[PDB]
């Protein structure tokens, strides 16, 4: 039984308007319906691992539960295994897999972070899962965050609270927050962001739905806008939208699109709009690839329509040598050359490098660097030649090409992190110096840049 190198995921938002589900659903989980949807010829090919974010959930645990395990099983012949299943108020996620999997996923963690304080504390927030498929480390996130059109700005803090408090992945990473622990993040959900546009253009933006002509709709997205400012979601991708908006529709049809003012909005407008959203962050060069985003047609007891992403995903095999684990292998080294960080920051303390990695018995600690001042203002922080030899656990170039090493700049005063980022041992060449580059990023905002150059011996 060979162990895979590549898994397909499912991931699925729905906010469900405080509805049950339809009888039938499996449209979903098929990637069926309006975008990039799957080929009928995949039809009973079961994605390797499924997992279903709702809001507005108004099921238990178990009514959902049965309803997705029956799905399923409808669709592929195959009864699935819960990995996992965590709710906070009425946002729930939900991760099944094949059965033949289940030896294969380990460490498996759940977490919520509940959003906003007072008026502002009672309904958003965020659920998410985490856990080892064989040597690759998963993590997804479903968050419900902030509605209404002029709060984008409460999103975006909703997005750096979300990333900064949820606690899943490797607890001995500590620099890091989710958006470094993993080798894949999804994060999805109602994100809730809006087509800005004026009211008054209601029914011209029906009209452009109607055409299907998205472009000049796509342009206001503020989630869009949002992540090309820099505002949110920085270093996550995202597929094109082909799909109509989401949001909202009146129940029963998708004929209609109810975006007027009503008491039960807080006489607030919801223009239709990209609610409903799955994006993504992987570490360098591994394999990642979108095979389908889109909105199913056919689903219709919410305001919101189901939205399906699926992705193509690299994994690697839980490695052993006759050396590490339990030992190092003096065939391997990781060196670093003509190494700086460029700081954001106006502080004058000396800083640390950290590195962490699956790779390596435990983290590394680096003497301090000396501070220049650059041509621009910047700090900047020098090792030259000085950062220590890396000694992974294993040699053999089939492991540590595969591998990441994450790196944490630190104040010598506080110990606090100034910037993370992520280093790929996918290199071009062995025993060769080449460049290395990551942005540093704290709270998931950039705050600097890691650059110089590698030098990986392995046991080839
Ligand atoms: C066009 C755009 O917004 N790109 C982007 C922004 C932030 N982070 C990642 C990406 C790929």
């Amino acid at each position: 039984q060979p162990e895979p190198d590549m898994i397909t995921i499912f991931i699925g938002t729905w906010n469900m308007g405080n509805a049950p589900p339809p009888k039938k659903i499996t449209s979903w989980f098929l990637s069926k319906g309006q975008g990039k949807t799957r080929d009928d010829s995949a039809d009973y090919i079961p994605h390797d691992i499924y997992v279903i974010g709702t809001q507005e959930d108004p099921l238990s645990e178990k009514e959902w539960l049965e309803i997705l395990k029956h799905s399923l099983q409808e669709i592929t012949s195959v009864t699935f295994k819960t990995v996992a299943i965590h709710t906070l108020w009425n946002i729930r996620i939900v991760v099944l897999a094949k059965p033949e999997h289940e030896n294969r996923i380990s460490h498996i963690c759940t977490d919520n972070v509940k959003t906003g304080i007072a008026n502002t504390l009672g309904n958003k927030g965020a659920v998410g899962v985490s856990f080892m498929f064989n040597g690759t480390s998963l993590g997804f996130v479903n968050s419900h965050l902030t509605s209404g059109s002029e709060k984008k700005l409460r999103r975006n803090q909703n997005y750096m609270n979300i990333l900064r408090f949820l606690a899943l992945g490797d607890k001995k990473l500590s620099p890091f927050n989710i958006t470094h622990r993993f080798t894949h993040l999804f994060w999805f959900g109602d994100l809730n962001y809006r087509v800005d546009l004026p009211t008054w253009e209601a029914e011209t933006i029906i009209q452009k739905i109607k055409q299907q002509q998205y472009a000049d709709l796509l342009s206001h997205d503020q989630l869009l806008t949002e992540r090309r400012e820099q505002k949110v979601f920085l270093h996550f991708e995202e597929e094109e939208i082909t799909f109509a908006p989401t949001y909202r529709f009146e129940r029963l049809t998708r004929d209609k699109y109810a975006y007027t003012k009503q008491k039960a909005t807080g006489m607030k407008y919801n223009l239709p709009s990209w609610c409903d959203r799955v994006l993504w962050k992987s570490y360098p060069l591994v394999h990642v690839v979108c095979q389908s985003y889109g909105s199913t047609s056919d689903i219709m007891t919410s305001d919101h329509s189901p939205v399906f992403a699926t992705f193509e995903a690299g994994v690697t095999s839980q490695f052993v040598s006759k050396n590490g684990p339990g030992t190092v292998d003096s065939q391997g080294q990781i060196e670093f050359l003509r190494c700086y960080a460029t700081l954001k920051t106006k502080s004058q303390t000396k800083f640390y490098l950290e590195f962490h990695s699956s790779c390596l018995e435990s983290f590394v600690k680096s003497q301090e660097g000396e501070n220049e001042e650059g041509s621009e203002g910047e700090l900047v922080v020098k090792f030259g030649e000085t950062l220590p030899k890396l000694k992974p656990i294993i040699s053999d170039p089939e492991y540590l090409l595969d591998q990441h090493i994450l790196i944490s700049i630190k104040s010598s005063d506080s110990d606090e992190s100034y910037g993370e980022g992520c280093i790929a041992l996918r290199l071009e060449a062995t025993e060769t110096q080449l460049p290395i580059y990551t942005p540093l990023t704290h709270h998931g905002e950039l705050t600097g840049h890691f650059q110089g150059e590698i030098k990986l011996q392995t046991s080839q």
